[PDB]
């Protein structure tokens, strides 16, 4: 069952064996992935998070981010540790109480403390639209049509060297999959369809690092949503999905009744499908209960290309149709050396006092804010352009902005910008050497918004900056509850920190 929009959510430690190998984890709702949190557009969500963690090897503090939800007027509920809150300590709880006006689509939730989400705190978050403009394109859209893609590690995250190339041990599809080494024939996930029906498959990358080449043997996929943004219909036979991205696609169950492989090939870790790694099963009702015998093609003739995507609504692009044609045009210098990432020459290291609390306490320019050099102020009611030229080691890096979605004016592997009708999204691959992926948005949401690579090992190694949007209006726009004001005193007392 789905939970929400008003629900408790307990965060616990438990052993799990999703690939046949047992290890302890950090779990929401006792499962991997966590339960789906759901509601309708415009609903009030009140997710009371109970921190019941006791195993220090995965951190006993926590904080949860609601990925892709704008949090307008509720910046304090966004979740990134030391940007919008201090962590929740063990034995305490915290009500994330916010609203989702003007958004409907496929989202997710995850720990936003250190690399803790890698240790298991990740699940889907779906905001349905009772008047969805895409409703007539499918018959079925429910918890059974959500498909999660996850990387899974046998080593605990707090034992992963910072700045290292860290490689997973299994791909998990809907929580199940097989290990790349010492492979055992552990259970594969089954997605069941009825011949003749059409399904809204909600594809969610809950990855900490790899991108996946996702396909379904014998089937094609008609994209209708990108990171929460409704798209024109685009039919593809393969989707390369980067960490934290989401797509909805229509699956037409129009092939012969049978079993078909579902494939998710990561860019690192095990290559191919030997022993049923990187795999799940699409089973038609009435098919024999047996593994598929289907083949992938040698090459995919209609792969997703990001410039082929266009919004269903007339979203356009803010600003003027040339590079630098914005009120506040920025170019970030994105670099890596010696185990640490940097943005504009500064490697992100979380501050002692969360950025939001620094601003509420009266610090009101970005040079007064800590970490020094890690906070850029944005002016209110302005068009912002951010160029993100690639080249830093460990690519392709999927950059994500909190508090906003954005027009993708230039995409990976294509030097031509689009000022007319590009897709809008919230997480974007910045591509490869010489690319100049560029995003635009308007500043109508006061508060400090994190910008970072969504490969969680890279964030940990410093690949982040904070956009302090409309510092002067942050306090009036974001009144804070007493329980939020209580978090830093409690956290600092528990950890013997003075501030
Ligand atoms: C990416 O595009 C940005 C503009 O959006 C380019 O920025 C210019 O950089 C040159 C020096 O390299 C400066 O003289 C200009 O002031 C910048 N802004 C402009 C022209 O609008 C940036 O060079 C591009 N990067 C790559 C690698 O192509
Ligand atoms: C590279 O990106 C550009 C810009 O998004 C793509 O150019 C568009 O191509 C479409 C489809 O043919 C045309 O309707 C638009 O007028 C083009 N816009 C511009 C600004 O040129 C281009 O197709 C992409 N290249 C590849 C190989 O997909
Ligand atoms: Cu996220
Ligand atoms: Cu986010
Ligand atoms: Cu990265
Ligand atoms: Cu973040
Ligand atoms: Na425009």
């Amino acid at each position: 069952a789905q939970i929400g929009p008003v629900t408790d959510l307990h965060i616990t430690n438990a052993n799990i064996s999703p690939d046949g190998f047992s290890r302890p984890a950090v779990l929401a709702g006792g499962t991997f992935p966590g339960p789906t949190i759901a509601g309708n557009t415009g609903d009030n969500f009140q997710i009371t998070v109970f921190n019941d963690l006791t195993d220090p090897s995965m951190l006993t503090d926590t904080s949860i981010h609601w990925h892709g939800l704008f949090q307008k007027g509720t910046n304090w509920a966004d979740g990134p540790a030391f940007v919008t809150q201090c962590p929740i300590i063990t034995g305490q709880s915290f009500d994330y109480n916010f609203n989702v006006p003007g958004q409907a689509g496929t989202f997710w939730y995850h720990s936003h403390l250190s690399t803790q989400y890698c240790d298991g705190l990740r699940g889907p978050f779906v905001v349905y639209d009772p008047n969805d403009p895409n409703a007539s394109l499918y018959d079925v859209d429910d918890d059974t049509t959500i498909i999660t893609l996850a990387d899974w590690y046998h080593t605990l995250a707090q034992q992963e060297p910072i700045g290292a190339a860290i490689t997973a041990d299994a791909t998990l599809i809907n929580g199940l999959g097989r290990s790349f080494t010492n492979t055992t024939a552990s259970p594969l996930s089954v997605i069941t369809v009825q011949s003749g029906k059409r399904y809204r498959m909600r594809l969610v990358s809950i990855s900490c690092d790899p991108n996946y080449l996702f396909s379904i043997d014998g089937h094609d996929m008609t994209i209708i949503e990108v990171d929460g943004v409704n798209s024109q219909q685009l039919t593809v036979d393969q989707i390369q999905i980067f960490a934290a991205q989401r797509y909805s696609f229509v699956l037409n169950a129009n092939q012969p009744v049978g079993n078909y492989w579902i494939r998710a090939q990561p860019n690192s870790g095990g290559q191919g499908f030997d022993g049923g790694i990187n795999s799940a099963i699409l089973r038609y009702e009435g098919a024999t209960v047996e593994d598929p015998t289907t083949t992938a093609p040698t090459t995919f003739s209609n792969p997703l290309v990001e410039t082929d995507l266009h919004p269903l609504a007339d979203l356009g692009v803010p600003g003027q149709p040339f590079r630098g044609g914005a009120d506040d045009p920025l170019v970030l210098n994105l670099a890596f050396a010696n185990g640490r990432f940097s943005i504009d020459g500064v490697s992100f290291v979380p501050p002692t006092v969360p950025v939001l609390l620094q601003i509420l306490s009266g610090a009101q320019n970005a040079q007064d804010l800590l970490p020094a050099g890690s906070v850029i102020s944005l002016p209110s009611n302005s068009v912002i352009e951010v160029a993100l030229p690639a080249g830093a080691a460990g690519g392709p890096h999927p950059f994500h902005l909190h508090g906003h979605n954005f027009a993708v004016v230039q995409s990976a592997n294509n030097a031509t910008p689009n000022y007319v009708n590009p897709i809008w999204r919230d997480t974007v691959s910045i591509g490869g050497t010489g690319d100049n992926v560029t995003i635009r948005f308007t500043t109508n949401n006061p508060g400090p918004w994190f910008l970072h690579c969504h490969i969680d090992w890279h964030l940990e190694a410093g690949f982040a900056i904070v956009f302090a949007e409309d510092i002067p209006d942050t306090a009036s726009a974001n009144p804070v509850p007493q329980a939020w004001s209580d978090l830093c005193p409690a956290y600092d007392q528990a950890h013997n920190i003075s501030t």
